[PDB]
């Protein structure tokens, strides 16, 4: 490698998914074993790796299998089970003294991403999650069918939503997996995680990868 | 009470609708109130008069206006808005006591008809109502769309499930409008109330009407 140094300084706003990224934990699964559908959320998401079958499908299902009142999600933001990356939380701190805008883009709720967004100085004008909906009697009442995460290309498309309206020069993605990768082309760069979770998918194959912040917080602190 | 004596007890059940004749009180224009909007309100109910239904879209339009939030209807039952027609805080009890399970029926949200309710000793499973939806930062989502107080003619739908299910053969409907008459078919016999509401289109047209309701429970008395 060569292109860091330049390529993460050229650059002009960076983002990143929550779910296994920004957050060493994933939403949908922390927010099911609060339920006891743990077991099958979990292989309920692996097992869709790939296209099958678009997100905004699976995503019902999974969501219907858990069926989440407003109680609970309050009460895990309680037990705050989101907990950031060792390296991140700093990472993007020096990188606002820079005026480098810094978005974050998970196939996660608001409802939560959005707390975590916090940690770390990022305006909720700058979250992309699709939303969890609630009856006032605080009970499940599906999610916001309108929002461009909620389905297959969600995150490259929230990115060119992006393009097509701050006029970007240098915009680079970072996932923990393929599973959002493809979304480089839209953007102007990808770095593919894997501190929490690896997969080939991203690891061996995949320009610019890495694993841990902090093993890179160091040709980033250079 | 010529041959009304049949009805009120000797029955089985009395649904009983909440918006003009439970409450003098509006269940819509009074959110529309506290949501800031009324007068905005008040000039869609204008050329969307009776007997025409395009409904459900109706409603719809109508609440994409107001936009209430979890907050706002919060508030709006916590300022108790509501005020019950003289004689029902009373009378309600004078046929549960004769055993009689009374039903609340509407069209306008479970948020309030609830509070309607156990201000009223009416339980919980006896109120049939639209449910409204809020996102976890509490603004407006929409409404349960499958409740069958969604689209027209619903309220006899209900009061036909009311049947199938717990069997009464003697149901008495209590209304005040052309909806709540229109059930009168499907379900059995109907008095139209208007203590709060007059409404010709039913009065001079329905059997049986009655103008205030203490001139029903005082009656009985000997």
């Amino acid at each position: 490698h060569s292109e860091l140094r330049k390529l993460f300084y050229s650059a002009d706003a960076v983002c990143f998914d929550v779910d296994s990224t920004v957050i060493r934990e994933e939403g949908i699964d922390e927010l099911a074993k609060i339920c006891g559908v743990e077991d099958a959320v979990s292989e309920m998401t692996r097992r869709a790796m790939g296209g099958a079958v678009p997100f905004k499908a699976a995503l019902t299902e999974r969501l219907a299998l858990i069926q989440p009142s407003r109680e609970q999600v309050q009460r895990l933001i309680a037990e705050q089970p989101p907990h950031l990356t060792p390296g991140i939380r700093e990472l993007v701190s020096r990188l606002q003294e820079r005026n480098v805008q810094v978005f974050l883009i998970s196939g996660g709720f608001r409802s939560i991403v959005e707390h975590v967004a916090s940690k770390l100085n990022i305006p909720a004008t700058n979250v992309f999650a699709n939303r969890l909906k609630f009856y006032f009697n605080g009970e499940y009442a599906g999610f916001d069918e309108t929002q461009p995460t909620a389905e297959s290309g969600g995150k490259g498309k929230v990115i060119k939503f992006l393009k097509e309206k701050f006029h970007f020069k240098k915009i680079i993605m970072i996932g923990d997996g393929a599973t959002d990768m493809e979304a480089c082309p839209p953007a102007d760069a990808f770095i593919g995680f894997g501190g929490n979770v690896i997969r080939q998918q991203v690891k061996d194959n995949a320009k610019w990868y890495i694993t841990d912040f902090v093993e890179l917080l160091g040709e980033l602190e250079e």
